[PDB]
């Protein structure tokens, strides 16, 4: 259809495919297994700890706000079920808390369904973080980091997505200049 | 299996709110309203009946990073929503809305909202001719959502959330130790 | 009683509306797009043909609150294999501006109704941000689009057409009302 497009296109991707310095994928920290759920931009670490089964899930998408957002949830679950999910945030290479709240069942907490964030959103989400002493929000800190939740972590996380936003990207590309073809 | 110091600073937290005196006490609602919560959950519908119509008042007691919805429903099915502000003890009327059933009204679930964001949400309140506005916050008024109810939601959140909250520092207690 | 006093008052603004000379008319489609109403809801269908592609322009006449200026339409490009495109504009000041293109497989994929449809795209990756992309780039696909008829004619539509049925919704709300004070 579009022969401009199709040039503007083709241009970029050769722009993208001879760059010298493209974003290297990093390797991710001792214990961790990443795992992306088929066919998406969503990615589960894991590991085992102390009988816990920990989960670290993040998005590679890019959100049109704030461009440096760059959000993890954690989920930590015992062997009857209890779950804890702490929602962070990595902001200069530190990791900031902003959410923390418990869930009966491992399922409910990790279910990507609508009907499942539906259920969530009517039980209690915990308390505004903000609000909190230092005291019990700094041993909540330090309770993640023991567990390998650390900035370590959240470095792991950012270059990943960084690196995944660039493939997807090129992925892109070539599909909008088969729709210029 | 877990840590100590996290066990500590939860237990010196809870005996912190277990020893205050000062902490919201659980207010009585208005008379008529029955207050039931959702099984397991921080939703509370404040219930009745007026003239053969079945109100319910919805709010939840759980705090974003004090709002209500008013159902009223007639015999035939016929459901009017209203979204109500609770500012400095007043109210603000911010959305009115119908519905052929109460069902698609109070039904919470992700699949319901969907149906409810697609169909028309209602004028503008603000836009409206005043003289329709009075006499839609008068008609509201009449059947106890009115300035004395919206005090009861206010103080009844406040006191849910610190219940919560002792649970959620007991939970997390439980959980490093 | 009150709920006589707001009937006679839903029924005076009924009778103001109904005898309006002054209202909103509704407009005419640009050329080759067809209206097609999601049947019992605000959500419209702009539906056209052109060069093997079926197009789909999407939007609501309902308005946000605070957002009583912009209008998003949702613009579905789907090749004959299924493949779809999907842009994100916004019309502001009779001119259109892109915000985000994506694709999808799958039609049903990009255009399915409901809850657990939007869910489901929510895990795909939704496209670079727009805003980093090179002015080259983003104008060759504004023209793009403007070849199809997505241009400033189909937003003065779109925009004349909210007017017209939000109208046309207001007043079935005063009917409704008034049935519930009577």
């Amino acid at each position: 259809s579009d022969a401009a497009l199709a040039d503007a296109t083709r241009r970029e991707l050769e722009e993208e495919m001879g760059r010298s310095d493209k974003p290297e994928q990093p390797t991710p920290p001792a214990g961790w297994q990443v795992v992306r759920k088929p066919g998406t931009c969503t990615f589960d670490l894991t590991k085992s700890f102390e009988g816990e089964d920990l989960v670290v899930r993040y998005s590679t998408n890019q959100d049109s706000d704030k461009a440096n957002s760059h959000n993890i949830f954690v989920y930590i679950t015992q062997k009857n079920g209890q779950t804890m999910q702490a929602d962070l945030s990595i902001e200069e290479g530190e990791l900031v808390l902003n959410n923390i709240r418990f869930y009966d069942e491992a399922a409910l907490a990790k279910d990507t369904g609508a009907e499942a964030e539906a259920k969530r959103n009517e039980l209690y989400t915990g308390p505004l973080v903000h609000e909190l002493d230092y005291d019990l929000l700094n041993c909540v800190m330090t309770y993640l980091e023991k567990r390998g939740v650390d900035e370590k972590l959240g470095e792991f996380v950012v270059l990943y997505s960084f690196w995944a936003e660039q493939q997807d990207y090129e992925a892109w590309l070539t599909t909008m200049n088969k729709f210029a073809s």
